[PDB]
């Protein structure tokens, strides 16, 4: 086993969000997509198979999935339709996901806190915090 498995693997459901509309504005998401996506209560399904980590997002708005190896950059087409270059690392027990596109950057951190998975999303000075619980 591993730290990664013990901490993050499982099925997680959104239970609270703060500042996500403002984070989405900063990223460039348009009005209609922000309103519909902001209603969603996604599940985040995290699994590990050898070196490969998969993070699946399921919702009423969009379903997507990424698979990756830590430290190894990959192309991601995000659900808000950005074509980004992503790298995900494990730094001090936190999964740190950086997305680069059009000379911009955003960082998404996933951390365990108590029985929750806390996701912090930062674009310029805007931070959104999304809290997920085990399904
Ligand atoms: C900005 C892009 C974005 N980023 C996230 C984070 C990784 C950063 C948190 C998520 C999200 N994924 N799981 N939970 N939340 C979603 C989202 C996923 C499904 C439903 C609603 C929101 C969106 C997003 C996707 C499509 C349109 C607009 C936003």
């Amino acid at each position: 086993g591993s730290h990664m498995c013990d901490a993050f693997v499982g099925t997680w459901k959104l239970v609270s969000s703060e500042n996500f509309d403002d984070y989405m504005k900063e990223v460039g998401v348009g009005f209609a997509t922000r309103k519909v996506a902001g209603m969603a209560k996604p599940n985040m399904i995290i699994s590990v198979n050898g070196d490969v980590i998969t993070i699946k997002s399921e919702s009423t708005f969009k379903n997507t999935e990424i698979s990756f190896i830590l430290g190894q950059e990959f192309d991601e087409v995000t659900a808000d339709d950005r074509k980004v270059k992503s790298t995900i690392t494990l730094d001090g027990g936190v999964l740190v996901h950086v997305q680069k596109w059009d000379g911009k950057s955003t960082t998404i951190k996933r951390k365990r806190e108590d029985d929750k998975l806390v996701v912090e999303c930062v674009m310029k000075g805007v931070t959104s915090t999304r809290v997920y619980e085990r399904a």
